[PDB]
């Protein structure tokens, strides 16, 4: 047993771990900043975690392992001086702009300003922010005035995607972060997933705003503005209203959206039942001899870009069905003008996503028909959260309401989409039903569920064995392919998500604060909201959705054929 005494207080312990980790578990207050995702900034560390080890001196706690017979000083004198020295070097390449900063209510640096009574030697006040600002991307923006180059985005991009698209760059003898050759992220191998935003402690990395598009549509007299939220939104935005974690707020969001002035309150889970409608039929048609195989999902835009950039040979194997966002959006300007005698031209479609990559997808040139965009705007979870807050609508005290039915109803299959293995379980519910022409009772595919990186399963369809895999996160796609696991058998259907945990851990999601990030399993608790909705739902198959069935009978006519084949699909060729 190792005996350590941190600040006159004794602890006996056997675990070999760092001083920050042990002082995190036993509620002691060592402050950290560049440490995240099991790694600090290896090249020029921040030292906000400096402690004193007797005889040795001031060391960085985030990577100094505990030894038997230590005496450690954290709230010390010499230690607190070295940390404020570091804080008044970073708060010197930053501006006190907390209102109107998008990060003031949950910053991390602002917390450590008032904690240490951190003062700037000279206030950093650039006359022109243009050199620091990058708004060229459809998904990501950078404001280097706020960057305290901790390296967390570079590390998170390396651990989560292994693309290393977020790099440390040298610009005129100085170090900045950005894409390769300081290009716009969109023009590099970046998947636009937004995990770098999720690891950023400040306002430096942010999503490209689409809420000026939204407010102008709401104020435009002729425009009939439709909104629809992604599966993961109802499972997470309540964190931004101090409601906690794993809180189902579906009904409160529908009310809130009506108080913001939206004309129709629909839901992307209806579009998720549409995507399974097309994709499960295509899978049954591919099983009719070859297809080819494997069929891959095409609903994660982060993954589509990974395929386009690293595996262009797989772009043909990708499912023709549009993503829920895009397929809902195509129906927004065609089926929804049919009922409600409106001109397609005057309908404006807004989606609320846990994703930054969705903004690139919606803005793709060919995601339109006859000049009308499938989706006109995509605000993230965080952006809808600010809309609600600016309007002072009291989210947590709100009464529940339902969505307008025609394009707002959803089944349990569409509900679990926001979690990893969600699209796989939903597709297999309709694919085994279609191929066997039966209403099967056994619908749970628990073996493709969960937080494992690579999950496989053998499903039986028409007394024949098929192999399916679920790739949880873009780094694991690289592992899948490069290791040759892809060749250990003939795979028939493969789900790929770019974010680990699925869309519930997407790039446009609420930031967590590392104290709560150590105690809460975010991916598990956000996803449990979705699965619990599936369990209590009476319809748990996409083709059983009553509103979906009559769109297809009165307007598209049969999945994967004629009208449904011509406008509800998209194939990538580069
Ligand atoms: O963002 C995201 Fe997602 O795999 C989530 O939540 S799950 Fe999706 O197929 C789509 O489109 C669906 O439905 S991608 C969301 O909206
Ligand atoms: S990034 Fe944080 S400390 Fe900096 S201006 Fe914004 S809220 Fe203030
Ligand atoms: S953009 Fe954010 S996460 Fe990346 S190095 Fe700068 S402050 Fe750190
Ligand atoms: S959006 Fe994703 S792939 Fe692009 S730099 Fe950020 S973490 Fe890397
Ligand atoms: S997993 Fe979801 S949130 Fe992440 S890039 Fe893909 S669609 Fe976006
Ligand atoms: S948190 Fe330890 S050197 Fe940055």
């Amino acid at each position: 047993m190792k005996t350590i005494i941190i600040n006159g207080v004794q602890f006996n312990t056997d675990e070999d771990t760092t001083i920050l980790k042990f002082a995190r578990d036993n509620n002691i207050d060592i402050s950290a900043l560049c440490f995240l995702n099991n790694c600090n900034n290896d090249i020029n560390k921040c030292e906000i975690c400096t402690v004193e080890v007797e005889g040795t001196g001031l060391v960085t706690a985030c990577d100094t392992l505990i030894e038997d017979g230590m005496i450690i000083n954290t709230n010390s004198d010499a230690v607190n001086e070295k940390i404020k020295s570091r804080i008044s070097q970073l708060l010197d390449i930053h501006e006190f702009k907390c209102g109107p900063c998008n990060r003031r209510e949950n910053c991390e640096f602002l917390k450590l300003v008032i904690k240490y009574k951190a003062r700037a030697s000279k206030p950093f006040l650039p006359k022109d922010k243009t050199e620091y600002v990058d708004e060229r991307s459809k998904s990501l923006t950078v404001d280097r005035t706020k960057c305290l180059l901790c390296g967390r985005c570079v590390n998170a991009c390396g651990k989560n995607t292994e693309t290393y698209a977020m790099k440390f760059l040298n610009k005129n003898g100085k170090t900045i972060i950005g894409a390769e050759d300081e290009k716009c992220f969109d023009d590099t191998n970046c998947l636009l997933c937004g995990q770098c935003i999720i690891a950023c402690p400040v306002a430096a990395l942010s999503e490209k705003s689409h809420m000026d598009r939204v407010k102008n549509a709401l104020n435009a007299p002729e425009k009939h503005v439709i909104v629809a939220m992604a599966p993961s939104v109802r499972a997470s935005i309540g964190e931004l209203f101090n409601m906690g974690f794993g809180v189902d707020v579906t009904g409160k969001i529908y009310t809130a959206l009506r108080q913001l002035g939206f004309d129709k309150i629909f839901d992307i889970n209806f579009g998720a039942d549409m995507t399974i409608m097309e994709e499960a039929t295509e899978l049954v048609q591919r099983i009719e001899n070859n297809g080819p195989f494997p069929m891959f999902t095409s609903c994660c835009p982060g993954w589509v870009r990974q395929a386009e950039n690293y595996y262009p040979e797989l772009l043909n194997n990708l499912s023709s069905a549009k993503s829920p966002q895009q397929i809902f959006g195509t129906a927004s300007k065609t089926y929804y003008p049919s009922i409600s005698g409106l001109d397609p031209k005057n309908v404006f479609t807004v989606t609320v996503m846990p994703c930054t990559s969705k903004k690139f997808e919606a803005d793709r040139p060919q995601m339109e028909k006859d000049g009308l965009r499938d989706i006109d705007a995509v605000i993230t979870t965080r952006e809808l959260a600010k809309m609600i807050k600016d309007a002072k609508i009291p989210f947590a005290k709100l009464e529940d309401s339902e969505a307008d039915p025609a394009m707002g109803e959803y089944s349990g299959a569409g509900a679990i989409f926001g979690a990893t293995g969600g699209v796989m379980e939903a597709a297999l519910r309709s694919a085994k039903d279609f191929a066997e022409n039966a209403e099967l009772e056994d619908i749970e595919y628990k073996q493709v569920r969960g937080l494992n990186g690579i999950k496989e399963a053998e499903v039986e369809i028409n007394n024949n064995k098929y192999n399916v895999a679920v790739i949880n996160g873009a780094s694991n796609l690289f592992k899948f392919m490069k290791s040759g696991m892809i060749n250990e058998k003939q795979y028939h259907f493969i789900e790929v998500m770019a974010c680990h945990g699925g869309c519930v851990n997407g790039g446009g999601q609420p930031h967590v604060n590392p104290k709560d990030l150590e105690k809460v399993d975010i991916k598990k608790v956000r996803a449990s909201v979705l699965y619990n909705q599936d369990e209590h739902l009476s319809k748990r198959k996409s083709h059983e959705n009553t509103a979906l069935v009559k769109m297809y009978q009165n307007y598209f006519g049969k999945p994967g054929e004629g009208r449904a084949h011509e406008i509800l699909h998209f194939k990538y060729k580069k």
